[PDB]
RNA sequence: AAAGGUCAUUCGCAAGAGUGGCCUUUAU
RNA sequence: AAAGGUCAUUCGCAAGAGUGGCCUUUAU
């Protein structure tokens, strides 16, 4: 089973209980999880891929490169980089379902457990690393594109044209507790729009991406 | 005078003006300065740190190396663990004077810098790293802590006791734009505590300090 | 950690930038 | 990234824990 992992990563482990630890989820084992791992592989791998992103990114203007390096290990970008490792059949849980963010943190703690295996070694797992996704990487970081949300978007607007913010306000609130629905509203001068979503930052998203369009027809 | 700080450092550069890119702020050079070292020099130097403390730390609990590990990296550490360094003398600036903000971003920058000369060496950059600071931050993570802010304490203790959280909202502002006084205003149920300071944050922390008091003497 | 506004101050013919204080937005 | 409250759900005699949703604090 783990030889097959094995294969893929490109790397033996001497020490097999190190790999299925990194494997491993708190509701399946809690006195050998990957929580501590996943803590290690996380610096580690936030290291390779800040390294990458130096040499290779087109645009190193702090503006540029912060909102391309979260990306660049967001859960999302991990679990894309995963698939080629096929972890969802390998992993050890029981009270849930392998999920996006079970995936990224065995992803993390995996890397983690190469580094110790092969005592503490930065080089080799850096290297292997780059074997297994350097590509990857600079693929998206070639078509790397910062895009900024409607909140963040709307008050750049407002603070140009009238130097001031707009006015988030909420308006209603129903649903269960465990899926609420928010309406919030938007105001700017004499300006208001509406918005829903699961949560206020989402429904004020939506509000801001309103007002926006809204000001657009002056 | 390089010459000096290799010998602290314990490391002799091969190529020098990267060195002097790690020294120098974008007011005194505004092609090589030390911006983008210093990014690297962060991820770097947080993997360094991360290992040491994932290994020696007394308590594994997420709770716990998630705020000593902000601590560890934090501006006020580097600048601790800089002063063996004197760096307050190598720095080249113009536009303003040496900073615990500069010292900090040049520390992390020296060390990307180290990392690059060396051929991209992270194994020889770590050692490198830990012969200069492996004891100064065993010792910390030693007498590791968490300290919790007030606001963070008011907010637990009225979640504890009534499943509510307290309310801020400003009284007064004083003063000239780049140098304002606040006034807030905490509460909790009938109890309302004031509290002042150079920003809303500080104000409210004030208030929050005030407030668990109020409520100790009931 | 990044983004916008702003006050002060410094460099600058200008453009524009540095530094310090504040407000807000985003991400983790 | 961490902390606290809350709803749902799963395991549990209980304590307590896991997973999903929401609110909030902190840090960078
Ligand atoms: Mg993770
Ligand atoms: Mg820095």
């Amino acid at each position: 089973m783990l030889e097959q992992l094995e294969k893929k990563l490109g790397y033996t482990f001497k020490d097999k209980s190190l790999l299925e630890k990194a494997l491993t989820h708190v509701s399946y084992s809690k006195k050998e999880h990957y929580e501590t791992l996943e803590f290690l592989g996380n610096a580690l791998v936030n290291f390779f891929i800040v390294d990458l992103l130096v040499q290779y990114s087109p645009n190193k203007r702090e503006g540029f490169l912060s909102p391309l390096k979260a990306y660049l290990i967001s859960e999302e970008f991990f679990n894309l980089l995963a698939q080629k490792l096929e972890l969802h059949k390998f992993i050890r849980i029981k009270r849930g379902k392998i999920n996006e963010t079970i995936i990224g943190d065995v992803f993390e703690a995996l890397w983690a457990a190469v580094y110790i295996d092969s005592g503490r070694d930065a080089n080799f797992t850096r290297e292997l690393f780059y074997k297994l996704f350097k590509e990857d990487i600079l693929s998206a970081i070639k078509e790397g594109r910062v895009k900024k949300d409607y909140k963040t978007i709307l008050q750049e607007i407002t603070q140009k044209r009238w130097k001031e913010r707009p006015e988030y306000r909420l308006i209603s609130v129903e649903g269960p507790h465990h899926k609420k629905k928010f309406i919030v509203e938007a105001k700017i001068k004499e300006y208001r729009t509406l918005g829903e979503g699961k949560s206020k930052k989402e429904a004020e998203q939506r509000a801001a991406e309103e007002l926006i369009k809204l000001l657009e027809e002056s």
